[PDB]
């Protein structure tokens, strides 16, 4: 039983997604069904764990898009991010943080794709989340993640005794850095002039 | 007085409000429209009509919904029609907040009867706000706010006159209006509400 | 009528009565008590309005005191804290709002010391506070304290009809600014970083 | 050298108004107590101190609680009322740590060894501002939760993934001390006793 459970080759699967701003990026809930026994989950649960996790299951994304590329971040679609362009935006502390401590670590480790989905399925299934309907189920689901992905480590790098609990500790740094995304200057740093008076 | 008079205050009140959250830019557009009826707002330099919209946006939102839900019990009626209720703004993490909105003005709108003149006065009070960084008039901008709660208290002394203490009612509002601001700022509170639902389950 | 209940001498005595760390021990609750009718009130909520108004009426002293300086907040202990110095602290643009909206502002309408004291009387009395024994009875002190400011301000100041109006639109920004002054950052910026070990 | 976890059992065994000073001492000694901590430079050995000394006490008065019902206990064995957390202004705070921690501690019966070696990981954090070679900082981490998983292997046999939380308590544990910072919840939870009256 190594991980009929919870796939992980599944997991992959999932991953391998092939003038107002914002293009809907949010692909992320086509993942959420395609990551095993999410949509066995109560309906109630499924829309509260991606409003609680859509935020850093995002920046873990990108973060893992600009392993190859240079301080830079590197969006969903070609816009290439600058380490100057940040700072002259205002989000400069945040975008170094987001390098040195996210694509940098994952950079240097050589983190795979079926190793960042199942992070990100870790989490998706956040236990924490307020007012679920069923923890229990919740808790279940995310063990069967990590314990398949602890499988999938350990066979494929047999070699690095405890990179699975290194793939895992890379979850601390995205909680700090999802919250700072959230923070409302962020979002008008981002904006910027306007002056938008007709 | 003759310079800050009520019925273009409650007019501009009452011709405001009779993803692709753009319903952010239908209220966006209202509260400039609004701005420019209360008297004597654009005859002001551009780089203060502008920079104390920036500065109020927020509490004039809240002061509008607040006065907008003292017909609904446990939510916040917005904009156009959807209730967000109570055990739903707990769902989002903003409730706490949520809560001290319906008690500190919408409870406190409704037990006092606060009419759309009275909220319109307090939220043109709220629109000239001395207090921005740097402005260019700024002794206008003052005044202005001056020629308001002057029109108000006379408002009030003319309709409620068995209440003496009415124009100070109102006025103490402000102080909870401005930490209430400071906090559903911090909370992005308003894009919560209109985003609430956009709750699109394609899933 | 006018402040047989809510004496404004009463509440100026309070305030002309009110005359290596190792320190403090600041009882403006000795002041909480001169503000008349305050111990009226349950003890439960004579902590509860204490620990919700503490900063703001502390703030709010201060401010009064730092009329007669430019550009500087005079310290209640006799110290004296310049703009420029509170800048290099790292807590420059929290100073500046503390110095043109409630000190400048304070003395460009020469707010006397009975009128500080309703103010802060006004702040002491917060109905606001959640979970308290009776919601309205603090809100009946409230209404009676400025009930007697209106009526001192009208006697005091006659030419100056909008001069109540303008007292109280200063507590907005006294809540404003105590409220920023309550950021852990603030006061980690006033001491700590390294001075070290 | 080495990273023995009865020796962080020692650390936590020995440990149990400004007189709050002792408990950053408390604080110093445990992390005096962990091994190659006092033997690394002054500097680093106080920038983590600087970083993680608020998560540190959190995951300590967190397991601290367990025996206890709607309330947390301290150092000084005065229990904070979560009855009186919410009358304090940090009432949602309060219930968090108590849900995605206490509760959690008690559930699965997290130990003191475990604890510390928790406590251990979170001192030992290379993603720390400016430290003077963060691969000895990184390096101790993995040596910690090396012996975190031998000790919970022997331990705790019957329960395999339970190595991957303890861990997977961390991220809690961090928007828990970004959460306690902001509301300042350490200071309030020793100064609530403390009330003069008149």
């Amino acid at each position: 039983n190594p991980n009929d459970d919870m796939p992980v080759d599944k997991i992959l699967e999932a991953e391998l997604i092939s003038k107002a701003a914002d293009r809907q990026l949010v692909t992320l809930v086509e993942w959420a069904k395609r990551i095993p026994h999410f949509s066995s989950l109560p309906l109630e649960d499924q829309v509260i764990l991606l409003r609680a996790g859509w935020n850093e299951l995002l920046i873990a994304s990108f973060s893992h898009r600009s392993i190859d590329v240079k301080d830079s971040i590197l969006l969903a679609s070609g816009l290439h991010v600058h380490r100057h362009s940040a700072h002259q935006a205002g989000v400069g502390p945040i975008f170094d943080r987001v390098l040195t401590e996210l694509v940098s670590k994952m950079r240097d480790m050589m983190m795979d794709k079926t190793e960042l989905g199942c992070l990100r399925a870790v989490v998706l299934f956040n236990p924490d989340v307020k007012n679920p309907s069923d923890s229990a189920h919740i808790e279940s689901l995310r063990e069967k993640v990590y314990a398949s992905l602890e499988a999938y480590c350990r066979s494929k790098y047999p070699d690095q005794p405890g990179r699975f609990a290194k793939l895992l500790l890379r979850l601390p740094a995205l909680r700090s850095i999802g919250l700072k995304c959230l923070e409302h200057l962020f979002f008008f740093k981002l904006i910027g002039d306007t002056p938008i008076d007709k």
